[PDB]
């Protein structure tokens, strides 16, 4: 039972809400959920298809989502997930205090901040 998933129907609501035809942000990122110190839940934000789903826990790759195709991973306490996704931190912020861990493109979260805030 994790405070991200009170939150993740807000979320499905929001990329039912995106224009599928005109797409340009459309990287993969892995999402590593902790509570108290050790992952718990693994999601992929898949803003290719528009998707969140759950995947193998802490897995670095899976057979839909080689290593090459990743453009960005996310180890982050759950309650500081909940956080970002109900507008009350950003990942820049998490990222300036040092609470999250982040592999592969960070930029790609740092653009996620400026598209979700208007969203
Ligand atoms: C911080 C958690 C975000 C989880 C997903 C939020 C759902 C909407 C996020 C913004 C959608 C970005 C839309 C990109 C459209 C495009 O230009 O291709």
């Amino acid at each position: 039972a994790l405070k991200t998933d009170q939150i993740l129907d807000k979320l499905n609501e929001k990329l039912a809400q995106v224009d599928r035809s005109k797409r340009s942000f459309t990287v993969i990122l892995f999402v590593h959920l902790r509570q108290e110190g050790k992952v718990v839940r693994s999601v992929v934000l898949d803003f290719n298809d528009l998707k969140i789903s759950e995947i193998e826990l802490a897995v670095t790759s899976t057979a839909d989502y080689p290593a090459e195709r990743i453009d960005a991973s996310i180890t982050i306490d759950d309650n500081d997930f909940y956080l970002v996704a109900t507008k009350e931190t950003s990942f820049a912020a998490l990222i300036e205090q040092g609470k999250v861990d982040i592999t592969g493109n960070k930029q790609a979260f740092l653009t996620l901040d400026e598209k979700f805030r208007n969203k």
